[PDB]
């Protein structure tokens, strides 16, 4: 007897052509489909509307990479200049994503879902109901950034969603409304690009769980840069420099007799 | 005072936002840019043409998945199958991506371009070459198409490249002349998709070490969605079977006395 | 001039590099082994004979469990797919986690829940556990029973109970609830993952240290099995198309857009 | 029809079908029982045999040697990274261990393969060694140190040697080849001395391991610091690592304005 092993639903390589959600790449192609309307296939098994499909287009776009400094891309860096191929490098990059490394984006959609759901009409019991139970609100605050001096990627997606699309986004206004209150306590309470990608990801009705394949799938653009400039420019081996390191270690001991 | 640890020239996030090559992210989405003009920043500092931009699309379309028995897709699955979040899991499936997995566009994009440097019209010499010192030619051949039943994907980005864009493609074209040589020796020796595709990518101008990230980021978009799909079925931690293993073990013996 | 990080476990600035203020030439030269390498590096303490008896013991019992589970397979597809030793080894112990190893660490904190908080109320714990978490992580085998007993638990009981001094509330508390759940159904008894996870939280490491040990030692078995294909120049996996159930769309025409 | 059944793949090492995983052959338990070590188990599954108590005394001394070097460098700074971004044990090591390679413990690999590559091919001919090794490698594995040389040598060395001569009866060719190179090279240049990795390289290689399982040695010996390093930065609750960016050379293209779109 032979029961499956795995069972699928997205994909099929049996026939002329690998076929996404029952449709062929070279037709998609053919009819003036793009990389947003595969993801859609892969990630939803739904073709996205064109208002959708811009969107999408336009998170991928503005996460592709955030320099290298931060987690992903330094991982890959690291990868890179230890002689490590890319594919391997860039799985090292990725290890990063979680909880602190791209998590504000599904925590932010996560929570302000449950703040719409739970606290409609209630912010300060939100906010109190956080400042408890989590700390700060995912998706709000900036170091640099204020009501004065916003982000303009925020300014630009809330501004192409409302202006270019007809697209319902009680997320977003929430978080819109909650930056009106949070503002108040301190000026740079301000809705974070996380907070807005977070909540537009939540409002076009992906599953909860495949929110972070936008975070995932942009940063793989960027570490994939990475690994090819520091391949471009024959980097070597990195060792952090030791007054980089606070090392709060043991004194230097005798080992005592066995 | 400080000698820099490392050294990155494809983007920054030092100023009002990230920049890829020098360009705003929000900017690019607000002049109609898309996501392949980010791949050719951060990949190649350089903004592709449009006719380019449509050739980078749908190379990644075609590459995006090719169903779940392949080691990259079903090392996810494995992955996600024992629990492990989305960007963990893909980055054990990207793990298997390399010589084997994937690597025939990178292979062939290098061979064909010392074809046209080195061999610009001795299709026959160059043969001769690849069966001395590296065998069988990387992108020519394939296991059920042939001639008379050659790959719709080869087809179609074939014909869209010659008949929809006014590229030079001295890469593809030297290919294409082979597929004739090839062929005539053995009908199932046609061009196939990798080989296509790797030709493309040198035809674009993009370094040898890069071709390989288009197989990477792409094949993402499907790994991810593989994860999606067991996350939605709730799948169960997987055990190959027993019969599935050649158990070639030494016979059960005691252990000596030490 | 802000530190990056901190550091307390090791520092390489002098002459050799030092775990825990130890050097490794001068744990070798005393006598020392790996089992006392792992305490000062996870631990900062030098083990006991006893401590360092039992962690050997459960290194070894924990180093492979054939090629046919999730670490070691998809350190064989790595290793198939021609991708080099520590990234195809990586790429297994991606695999470890809650439902991989993780029963180890699961069985430590519950049984240590249990013995506080239910010192004598197995069956608030069995409820609890039931209404809160479900199974009980440590208890069952879909083989083992008591028709069919597990050598290895046999063993480390043994070793623990006849060959150390070591007092382990944890494993005392799983082997009282062994009693009951095996009664109900023959093969709930206490498995391996239980043994050691109970035994490990009875030696008062870290709880989040308790991985570690089922990491460590399956990276020896995973290590094996990239060694053992490469000898037989496997080649690149693809699996078997009657092995997956393609519950996929029919085949469709691409709608214009 | 009915499905005709090919295996997906061979093993040779282990099989856990019967009452408990077996390790080329031997049960764990009954290994544990007979005074057996973790460095037997290396042995049964990396190369099918149980070794010798002078063979498992030197495995036991190279991976304690080799279990860390600190939170500098690349494997132990992955895992660190990694825990620094609240990312679990296992995910977080295994970053750490993806950086392990040709540049990142690389040394012991190739030490091992050109030092055996001399005991074979220059066997009483140690300069056209070194002649080969300029042209065609360049600088010798496992020769030379920054910092060490002949009055400042490395402890570690002088030990494992000191050990495998003193209280051992192996046959150490690759290691003694080394040593005689040390000679030469050191009369070079003080500082071309024989060094850990190097010395490791040549004792592997003289144990009878394959060339590919070298690694292991190293990749298995680390996964002790890594796992150390995770658990250090959970027990002081880390933030999440960015690079400060003036150890960063920006040598990026000008702020520039988009194009129109052509
Ligand atoms: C030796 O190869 P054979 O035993 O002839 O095997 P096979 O039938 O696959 O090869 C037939 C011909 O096609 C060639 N060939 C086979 N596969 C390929 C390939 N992927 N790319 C290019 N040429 C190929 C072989 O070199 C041979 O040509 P030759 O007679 O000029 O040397
Ligand atoms: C740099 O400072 P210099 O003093 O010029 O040293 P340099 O790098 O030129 O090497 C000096 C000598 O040591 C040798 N050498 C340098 N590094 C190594 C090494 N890692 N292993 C072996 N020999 C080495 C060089 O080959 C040269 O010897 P040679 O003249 O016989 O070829
Ligand atoms: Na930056
Ligand atoms: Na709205
Ligand atoms: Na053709
Ligand atoms: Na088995
Ligand atoms: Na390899
Ligand atoms: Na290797
Ligand atoms: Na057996
Ligand atoms: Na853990």
């Amino acid at each position: 007897i032979v029961e499956p092993l795995i069972r699928t639903t997205i994909s099929d390589d049996r026939g002329e052509e690998p076929r996404y959600a029952g449709y062929a790449a070279s037709e998609l192609c053919s009819k003036g489909y793009g990389i947003e309307d595969v993801i859609g296939l892969l990630w939803n098994k739904k073709l996205p509307t064109r208002e959708e499909s811009e969107i999408i287009k336009r998170i991928v776009m503005i996460s592709a990479d955030h320099g290298p400094a931060v987690s992903g891309a330094f991982g890959s860096i690291l990868a890179a200049c230890a002689g490590i191929d890319m594919p391997q490098a860039v799985s090292a990059g990725m290890t990063m994503i979680g909880p602190r490394f791209g998590g504000a984006v599904t925590n932010a959609g996560k929570y302000f879902k449950m703040a719409v759901e739970d606290y409609p009409n209630d912010i300060p019991g939100f906010l109190s109901w956080m400042k408890k139970n989590v700390g700060p609100v995912p998706g709000i605050g900036h170091r640099v950034k204020s009501v004065k001096n916003p982000d303009q990627r925020v300014k630009y997606l809330v501004s192409y969603i409302k202006n270019e699309t007809s697209l319902h986004t009680p997320c977003l206004d929430y978080a819109l409304e909650v930056e009106k209150v949070t503002t108040a306590k301190k000026g740079n309470l301000i809705l974070n690009v996380d907070g807005t990608i977070g909540c537009i990801l939540m409002d076009l009705d992906f599953p909860v769980h495949s929110l972070n394949g936008f975070f995932v799938l942009a940063r793989t653009i960027g570490m994939i840069g990475h690994w090819i400039d520091q391949n471009n420019q024959n980097s070597r081996l990195i060792r952090l420099y030791d007054y980089l390191i606070n090392y709060a270690v043991k004194p230097e001991q005798e080992v005592p007799e066995k």
